[PDB]
């Protein structure tokens, strides 16, 4: 590997890299724009030590005095059904509603798990409201207290629009103190001075300042039975979330994920990349057919296609490689199915037929052949019917419409194709056709699947394999050629099919293909 | 080894990896859901030092004062017979019962080992209960004290359902103090301040808070003859077990166990993996027969099987490898038993017989041959009977029903098979059959077990070995071929049998097999 | 790589390096000359400790006392519409205007985001002024206070020219204190002494000194209910921006950017650099044609060109390489389009024609040939018309005007050029022309694009490829030559075209070209 290789691999997978990075950045931006802002307030306390004073400030005594003073055991949250409703409501510019409660006494279910009883309050107007705990609907009025169904509730100054819902929870005193202690910190700022820097974070900028003022005043009143230099004020800029660092982390995470995925794909790739890989082993590659992006013959629908140009190059190579051959029969086979054998055989027959030569195309794939469908057919009396003795050599030959060559179809699918192909009638047909045609092209099944290609290849002067660009492997093609040669069939060379242009291929070998029109 | 190799090995053993990891995670989840939760309580003590105060708090004086005050030498546990009954009862939502005892005096057996006398109390109703120490049944009533059989017991406020059992133990005072000291810790929290952070853990959230309050009050009363800032309250969230870390440890442990097992299997694997291993040594592999998942011939029951397709490929290879041979006799042997010699020989005979050729199948395994069973037989007058002189060459030949070839069975098992096979009658039979049949296939025992294959191979023009996919070894096959060649028998090649597709094999060599139907 | 290579690469890309470095230095100089200068003032405070005194100086108490004393919650900035207007106005020598405000009360919109109400004040003369907040125009007079539209404003001593605009912002008290605290620092200077070094930075040298004096006096008056040794004076030399370090950083950044870009281009370069690269593979390079910077023939317009001299060298090489050839037909082809095939063929024909020989130039590029345009033409009856049977060999040959050789044009573009070139009429034409001309030069399309060159090359005794200097690749040329040789065409050698002189090429190989006139 080198700089050219890595740059080419990054250019090839650019769509994957961009998509993954964009998804990660979109998630990061959504989180940074929908997360609830958290504000911070601070105060300054002067001590005439401070090491016992920190633990006395963070003690349940002071914190619970604050909880009782400010009624922090009553928890009120506006109801947004999804996990993004609050964020989108804040983004839409809707101000958050709030209600003032000074008295709340729930029936204290106190079951095994739900230690915090909760109700839902729905606002009907500026004055009245509705309450439902477990489906039990009640109606209340601001001002007058409610004592019904074992529930005591006092709501004042509803500041919201009608239809809003609020979840009212009565959490235990220790839970409230634990929350306050989790959001409250004390420092010394000099490690020796009497200055104490109290800090408190929360999602309500006014409430956190009120809470910190209450804490400071309670501590002062306790200690005088300590000077407050700065009363608590809230920094208007939220301390969390940190949007820029969140987005940067998202970008970097997306980039590293994309890079590792690309590396895994590159290292797990095993297919053929260029004809040079085949020619290292000693396999002559006679053509490289590109992918045609255009049941019709390509060489007839679009004679000016790049794939048909590559097939004409293959025809020119064959006109020289097929001389000094024992006969005029050419067999095209391959390693794996759907490698391009029928495509290449049919289009090669078309391109050789337009040059004024008589061509016969035999579809000796007695299992899954569709040449009759691709050419327009009379399905009766095919190769199977001829081989099984129930047809003559003259009634099986047809004419391609937009072609210019004859063809023989597979007929009906037999139960014994490999035993049919061993009959001497096949060699009789080939010997008869070699005297009436200038070229016979035989299409065969793969060799790594069945043995029909190796049975047929005995009567074929020239045999070529078709290798798929990314699917097949060099070892696979070597295995196919050695299995052919083990049965007495000499494979002339190979044909790489379905080639596409890649930047890594350019930085390793080169272009090796152009357009000229 | 490389990335492709390791990924293939992980993919192959994925069932083992998943099973082991799932078992480990299931055990971890069961432990984390059935373990008893352990709560924690804490208090704050202010000292006007604290280094002698820690050791005075953790002293037997204070701890035993607490034990005597709270009657902690009476141990009560609800009876759950299994080691998971308590956990499953807690999961099922059953509240744990408890009883209040203020007086307990067991007869104090005080034997060599059982220093803690214990009894079992069974609840009958809200008022009465039953007591049995060593089978001695007694009945008691809440309120009135019991003084019978040297046992004094006072039970108040039974809060449980009838049928519950409780193990009541009177552990010694030092044992109670040791337990309390094990569950009790003191810290300074400033290393210089007068603040002390007392901590106590246990499985009863109310009891641990009561115990810590008693400890604090006893220490205060002792010291005044120290300020208590925070009385003990229990954190409702248990501190143990830590479910998430337990589950993560379980997952990681399962993964590492699976990986090490996979590595051991990979490094201890010795069998053949591909025909390339055999061809490195110079052994021509003529076929690779896959495992057929479908006493019948495969080539007759399922002629369209993948194994029968591979056997047809072998037939095509043999039609070319068996030319220029001294005669038309083919001997199939192998290295080890149950390698596939009879399977391959019989199916090869069937596939060569369907092509209109006359085939004779001789079962020259005079020890454990079952070809007659597989073909349908007249067990009389087999090869043994012919060789021992008590039969003619015409009465030993039979007909396969769904075959199309003749066969000769082994007859009765002789006591001297290797000495029977050395008789000139065997060569006479082969010479006679070579004039009446187009092909003779001889099935033989292994060569690493007996010498019959090497005796027979003298009269066979072509000899092929059958190697099992994972069982046999390259060295084993080389030993077999050299033992054959040492006795004057030239082995043409090999046949790999029982091949299966593996991801490691793909990432090392390739597919090398396909389906086409 | 070595010193010669790196020096040559730096010399080649000197224009890029200089341009990038100059752009970076220009940006750095513009920033350092347009950034607003920031001045610094300092004072000395003596303490009779100082560790609590630092935090008491930097406290909201003292800072807010200063804010209230100096009315620092009224923010006034002169209006410059661009982000460089202030800098360019300072550079132009314009003194910055200022206004004195002692009373400002905006209606306090206090919306969701814009917590700082702001207005714009436009100066009409030394006395009057205009005010517009959101389009509401008001007129005021220095002296008399304004109480209109809920806005209270008092402006004194307007010192500016008419037409100036000022943005007047009433930022909140905490924001003002935060700004002052951000620009204010305290140190001890001895870590033990009572000396305190107060510092304050800002863009107004007089205002920052006044602010620091107010801070010092407020702290003194608070502490006496501390000695001021040095009252605050402003250092006239701004502390920021640091112009020299900014410019040096710009220079170094430009240099490193240029170097990394040059390294990337060098490592991603893949084209041919010298004939030695081709001759390593075994390809005889017969010429190297330089770029001609001078629809006309070069060999006729400028016969004394360096490119025409290189073509005469090629002619001298050909007069020796074309002996012992089967005929007098020369085919010039190449790997990729726009490599120089038509240029080289036409100019070579001209240079061989001026030596008194009869030359025929055939334009066998039946797809995109423009030789008729380059020579002056009668477009009728070209090579296509001859090959398609509708013309004679005598009506297709024309005369080049400023040439001295005949030529055959492509005629009309046919739909089947490759099938036309396979007609025996082409060989008949070549055989006829080889008896009437001393040399035939055939121009062909590329070979990596189409197969026409490989069809034609059968009848050509000598074939040469044209390689482009930087565009084509050694692997590309090897692929072209092997594709030619695979179709039975023997390529004699290569011709490097479009060569330019480079310092890296000199320090690797040498000059290899000179001028002599
Ligand atoms: N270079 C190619 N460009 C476009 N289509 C192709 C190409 N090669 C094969 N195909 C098409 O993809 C399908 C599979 O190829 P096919 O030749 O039919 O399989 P097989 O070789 O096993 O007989 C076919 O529909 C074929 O037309
Ligand atoms: N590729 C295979 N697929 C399915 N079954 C097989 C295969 N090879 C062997 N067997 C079966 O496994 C058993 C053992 O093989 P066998 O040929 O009888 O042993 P041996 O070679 O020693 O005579 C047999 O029942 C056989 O049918
Ligand atoms: N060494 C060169 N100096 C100046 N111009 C050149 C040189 N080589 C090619 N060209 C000009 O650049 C253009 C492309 O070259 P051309 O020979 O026409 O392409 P092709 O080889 O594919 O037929 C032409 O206009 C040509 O005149
Ligand atoms: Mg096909
Ligand atoms: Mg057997
Ligand atoms: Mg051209």
């Amino acid at each position: 590997i080198d700089l050219g290789r890595v740059i080419g691999e990054l250019i090839d997978h650019r769509k994957l890299i961009i998509s993954i990075t964009s998804v990660f950045t979109l998630f990061a931006i959504l989180y940074a724009l929908l997360a609830t802002p958290i504000y911070e307030t601070d105060a300054l306390i002067q001590i005439e030590q401070s090491a016992p004073e920190t633990a006395l400030l963070q003690s349940r005594m002071i914190l619970g005095k604050t909880i009782d003073d400010l009624n922090l055991q009553i928890q009120i949250e506006q109801k947004y059904f999804p996990v993004i409703g609050r964020g989108l409501a804040r983004l839409m510019g809707e101000k958050p509603g709030n209600i003032d409660i000074t008295r709340l006494y729930l029936p204290d279910s106190d079951d095994i798990s739900n230690n915090t009883p909760s109700i839902i309050l729905t606002v009907k107007d500026k004055e009245n409201y509705s309450i439902n705990s477990d489906g039990i609907q009640l109606n209340g009025v601001v001002g007058t207290l409610l004592n019904e169904k074992g529930i005591s509730l006092l709501v004042n100054e509803i500041d919201a629009k009608p239809g809003d819902q609020f979840v009212i929870t009565q959490l235990p005193r220790l839970k409230a103190i634990s929350d306050l202690l989790k959001s409250f910190s004390v420092a010394d700022l000099g490690k020796d001075t009497g200055m104490l820097t109290l800090t408190l974070t929360g999602d309500n900028p006014k409430r956190i300042s009120h809470i910190l003022d209450s804490i400071s005043q309670n501590y002062l009143a306790q200690n005088i039975a300590v000077r407050i230099i700065d009363n608590a004020v809230t920094d208007p800029n939220p301390v969390r979330p940190k949007k820029t660092i969140i987005i940067v982390i998202g970008v970097v995470l997306g980039l590293i994920v994309s890079v590792v995925l690309v590396l895994f794909q590159v290292f797990l790739r095993r297919g053929i990349e260029s004809p040079e890989q085949l020619e290292e082993i000693g396999i002559n590659v006679y053509a490289s057919i590109p992918i045609s992006e255009w049941d019709t013959l390509l060489a007839v629908g679009n004679p000016a296609d790049l794939a048909v140009e590559a097939i004409r190059g293959l025809r020119t190579s064959l006109h020289f490689a097929m001389m000094e051959a024992k006969n005029n029969v050419l067999m095209i086979s391959g390693a794996s199915p759907s490698a391009g054998m029928t495509f290449i055989s049919s289009n090669l027959a078309a391109t050789i037929a337009i040059t004024g030569k008589k061509v016969l195309f035999i579809d000796a794939d007695l299992r899954k052949g569709y040449a009759h469908k691709m050419f327009g057919h009379k399905n009766d009396k095919g190769l199977s019917e001829f081989l099984s003795g129930q047809a003559a050599a003259e009634m099986i030959i047809d004419k391609v419409e937009g072609g210019g060559f004859d063809y023989i179809g597979r007929g009906q699918i037999p139960p014994n194709p490999a035993e049919l192909l061993m009959h001497p009638r096949f060699e009789q047909l080939l010997n008869w056709a070699s005297q009436n045609y200038d070229l016979i092209i035989i299409d065969t099944p793969p060799i790594l699947a069945v043995t029909d290609a190796a049975i047929i290849g005995r009567y074929a002067g020239t045999c070529l394999l078709v290798a798929r660009f990314e699917k097949n492997t060099v070892k696979e093609i070597d295995v196919s050629m050695k299995r052919f040669e083990q049965s007495g069939v000499v494979v002339k060379g190979c044909i790489l099919n379905g080639v596409v242009k890649k930047a890594s291929s350019y930085y390793r070998y080169g272009h090796n293909h152009y357009g000229y029109s």
